[PDB]
């Protein structure tokens, strides 16, 4: 399961880069205003994950029409070959997709929320479908199944689409995800950091290390 | 499913290895403080075990900054071709494990208590995860799902990391992790033992014995 | 199923209050310290809670010993007949639950995270044990796989403990707490919000009111 | 399982009890003025069927506020016994409820998408609550495991509150609702009517009368 | 599980139930035709069916007509208090359905094809409901299915409708009917008689006879 | 669950009945004519059988038609108010255990090899049902599943004839009866006397008998 | 469910009451061995824990026979109301289980291994029946399983002979014997002693503490 | 599946092979003990069934030491190529395993009760285990578990060892073993006697010689 930063923070990602679990970013122009501060510019915060970032990293279009959101797809594309073009769910998205599908331009359905949404993404040549489960929690539904129910669809017609699973809210959405086979999640910084831990974790490396000190004073491990 | 024999006693692991049923040991700086008392010294200790014992013998840093983790490892991995360096699941064992797997230094990652644990040490391309199951129990919670739950993710990404079930306490332990699949379980010596006993096997032996006398009175088998 | 507020934030427990979907409120020392600066004082938020609140209020104990327990326990119960008294699952507290019931004073076992904790505090006579599942859910363990054994361990020996499911952060927990059958949930004043809301009812109320144009204008 | 007729056909209502099927009925605004034609009363409409159905007529309030969602229940009441006040999953109409609940007026939420809101419903009191499962549906949400859902929730806790299965769209929505064990269901006239159809039947009819006509040509 | 046999012939009903194992009979007009020769005629019959069977007898009405329906079903109950009347699932089948059962006319609702069906005839007040599980068979669409869904829908309704299992065809129908729950089965004298045989039963009788031969050669 | 006894051998239920796990007694002639060795008389066995077993004692009947099966059962009835008369399933069976019923002399209808012929017996009002499991098993069918069907059909109706297990081979037979919920198994006296044993209990008390020696040497317990 | 503490050490069966989460102990020869040490007589062992114990306390007869199992029994039953009289699974002891239950004398019937034995021994009336799941673990069976078929056979015929979990040697054997519905279970002080503990319990409150640091520098709640 | 015949009675042994039906024997010291009365050598008996069975045929060590379980073990392989050489599931016996099966002797594990000990044998390289369910049957446990279990274990591995369900009682043993998939069941002559039979076979025999007759007198 390849897991993306949800962030536009160049720290978090090399951060996150140097544990060796991160394999890509999903950004928002949200995320990436946030950075824009103290002289960083816009531009050259999502020029600058372009560059750093090896695998794919998601740029939204605002565009909501066919032909800007195709041209916009396209300019983004020209900033870098690991760019992925995130579009909506809507009728003028899959004609974009199909159409930027044929460019080899890579894209990101967003805002799905059900199976058959995620299923036409895919027929129209999409990369990545991202239902949003927290989001789907948020109404009352298990947004879990919903990821359960397009992994069994894409198995059952090898389909080559990835899922990836967004709007997470808890380590419990990463689990689920891993357990159903999910291609990627994405998550805040926060949340990555929360995926490591455990107090047992913590409390038996104590242990381990007051033992060593008995036959280690200084705490050394020579050899 | 490997065996392997958890501890640093070295009478326990000549005779396990007798047996020919141990195909490795792994050890913990708490195993080793137990062996390394009255003049016995660690380094020894760790040198004697990679000597006796043909398969994967782990032995862990210390260190738990990302620098003295990989110093020490390589350290570890100097002293014999069978030695596996074990790294705690943390931050900088995550960062260690990815630069020790791009240097093709075979690694352990220990004190993993949830199945998204067992998958970071993977993405960060860990050789062997050990999740500790009989700790699990200790907090009120089946370890063995643990297990089955990192089974199934790992089979779903067609992961090559091993998952050695560790904190064994008992040979239901063993049975579970065997059904379930486990690439390695390791267990105490005297778990070890337990395994190849029952009282069945022990009264039909007896039996067969008694009878044999029947025909022959001298037990012995002359063809 | 009851629905308490989890919080101790008194805009947030008027507002919950008043759309008349709130049962009751519970606090523990975290919460009430957050409220308790510039000024408030943590008795005078405890006392508005149990004034304004008409159902359970939950106020934890700050001692660790048997003796401090009791102590607060019967100060906490004596501020209201609303007033549950929330003890921490710890051998101590097992001794105050077991004192604290026989005189009849209603009590509430909190950070509870495995289903024989919960066991334990039903057995020494605690009127409601809290599981904690968003904290489980933090440590890569599902929480509500521990409310389901302990409704099933509670429905084995008819045990008139209520489950108050503790720890809540965001509706799937309360719709699965439903499902299973806990007696309680306790929810985030953010959570509460929600609960009532669908977008298909805000459709559909749109969609009725214009139907109705039509009919009369 | 109870059957309601959702529309304000009289001709249908006497049609639909006379094969004593029919339970009761659920209306709203848009039926009822679909009937009001030819010199027809609206409000004459919603009393004869109140008279008519000796069982539960569902009459929606149009108020979104508290107070005119009460004063308004208070006069649909007034019209018959047998009066049931449709209010909406709201925060004023969960208020209206439970004060119509307590002057001993029968409710019926409607507007419910998913199980939280109909356990919210029967905290407030209300008679009925009615799932829309065929608006799930039609949003790639299988509506009926709401039901099954909210179906377990009310028996975990002896709920009182009866499941009303609205937005019914097809046969197979009854039939899951009678093995999920839902109340009522609520259905359209052409629905109701192909729920007693089946090909084997109408072929079994025809065999028994030639099977017959062997027996006696006369 | 009540056994009813599903003839006219006394012979055949008169040792059925000397085996303690037949609860009532069901008949259709082929059936009675069948044994109204040498004299007989239809409707002796059926009144020495009434007489001998302490249970109920199924007799089918031929009109296809609500008035008619009627009219026959109150005739049929003058020949005795155990007849039941079977009716067909239909409109006019419902309507007299509702109207004989609050006349307290037993009724046996035929025709049934899937639960929903069956529901019905339960609300309109039949006494029993017959689903046909061999013609389900014969389209294709395992007609056992049909009466557990039946068997569950029941009970979650606490419906006191029986459920006559009918058109049965071979000993498996009637195994599947009984772990199910059904309240009948109704069968041919012929499958009624395979019921009892099992080939290592009658290896077993020859063993005995044989072993005690040895014990007491006399 | 009641045990009965499938012997006529009055020292075997004798013995059975002190354990406190006996309930009654099936018989046939070839296990009473057994006993009638050295001076003891066939009627004088089952004679004594009825006097002594409180409980039901099944006795067979030989005649295969309706008039002798029921002038013999009634023979049999008159020799003991806890005879129970066994009865073939057949069609001259059937008529007479609707008869004996009906003058409320308790039957068992035997040779049950499918859930339907047992539910017939207990419609013609059969005190007991008596599948032979081991007979199944004979022809390759699992004899417990019709037991498993038997007990479903019988809760279905509330009926309060009992299902008595039969033919029975082994312990596993008489286990799988008590978890499905049959009302009784008829067992030999060895099978019965097997039920008892397992190594662990004898190796366990061996253990605790020798640990006491330690506290009290010459083994006694004076309190 | 009810808690038995399994251990004759007066020390612990003090703190253990203490805790008030003790319902009663149990003892058998090897437990009484550890303790009647060093001058310490059993007898006096025996009467000390059936004085500081309210509830059930059960004591093993040592006799092997019938005669010696219920003369002692009568023995142990007069030292005070709450003695139990612990049995084990033989053909003497069920004999003697029969008497005793005849007698109002209450007993448990130990070293049971499978679930006929647990059957026998309600069959004979006895009030507990003492399963060993560890020493089932010990060989390679789960253990816990048997108490699952126990617990359906005594609901299936409605026994009133209570399931007493023996040879528990780990949380989870306790947290699925809740699960089943066992009525009670017997275990080792120091798995008694972990039941109460989670590391999120001290984690929570610890942080509650230094929380409310911030507004009672003294650490009290004063109301 | 193979079916071995699980005996060393030599009129059973001819009489089955007879049939042909029978894959191999499996023999162990009790077994074969009834067999050497009244004058019959334990050494001839072996030797006989090594010459009248084409298939494996499993003949069990005395030795319980390891040296004298190899030395056993190699003059049984020599008595012929179809020759197994049965050896327990001891520490010694496991030893005994890895170093026959290093020289290429065919072996059996015996007095195998549950599925590691099983596993332990395939690890030590044994051709085939054999796990005892009439045994477990014996002792109240349902012994096809172990097979199950066994099964499952082996398939995760993908180990070659064969299961070979032995101390068979039954046909349902036979079946459930086939079921599961089990390599080989080893069975004694009264079972192996039933299988080929059914009462309604036997039926439809008579039928069918009857129906043939009025075709053609
Ligand atoms: O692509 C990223 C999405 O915008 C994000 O994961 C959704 O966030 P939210 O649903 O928590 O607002
Ligand atoms: O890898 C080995 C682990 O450190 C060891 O199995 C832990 O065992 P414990 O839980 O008994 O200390
Ligand atoms: O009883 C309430 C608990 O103290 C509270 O729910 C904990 O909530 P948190 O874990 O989300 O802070
Ligand atoms: O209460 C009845 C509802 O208004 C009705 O069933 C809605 O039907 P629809 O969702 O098909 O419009
Ligand atoms: O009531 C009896 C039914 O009419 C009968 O069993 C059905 O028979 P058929 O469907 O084979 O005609
Ligand atoms: O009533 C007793 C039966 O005759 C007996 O249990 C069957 O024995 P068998 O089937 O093993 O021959
Ligand atoms: O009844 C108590 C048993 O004798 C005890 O639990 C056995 O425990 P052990 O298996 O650890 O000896
Ligand atoms: O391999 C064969 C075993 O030794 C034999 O099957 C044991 O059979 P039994 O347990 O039925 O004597
Ligand atoms: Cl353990």
């Amino acid at each position: 399961m390849k897991i993306f930063l949800d962030t536009a923070n160049i720290d978090e990602i090399r951060t996150g880069v140097n544990w060796g679990i991160v394999d890509g970013v999903t950004t928002n122009p949200t995320l990436i205003s946030k950075e824009a501060v103290n002289g960083k510019k816009y531009g050259d915060i999502i020029r600058e994950i372009l560059k750093i970032v090896d695998g794919p990293v998601s740029v939204e279009v605002v565009s909501t029409k066919y032909e800007g959101m195709v041209e916009e797809a396209r300019k983004i594309h020209g900033l870098g070959d690991n760019a992925v073009v995130k579009i909506p769910m809507t009728e003028d998205g899959l004609r974009a997709i199909k159409t930027l599908s044929s460019e080899h331009i890579n894209t990101n359905c967003t805002l799905v929320f059900n199976p058959i949404q995620a299923l036409l993404a895919a027929k129209a040549g999409v990369t990545y479908v991202s239902p949003f489960v927290g989001r789907l929690d948020d109404i009352g539904e298990d947004g879990m199944q919903i990821i359960d129910m397009i992994r069994t669809i894409f198995n059952n017609y090898i389909i080559k689409t990835q899922i990836l699973v967004a709007s997470i809210r808890n380590p419990i959405h990463v689990l689920r995800s891993a357990v159903i086979g999910a291609d990627v999640v994405t998550v805040p910084f926060n949340v990555l950091k929360s995926l490591m831990k455990h107090p047992k974790t913590d409390e038996g490396l104590a242990k381990f290390l007051e033992d060593w000190k008995k036959v280690s004073p200084d705490g050394k491990l020579i050899l």
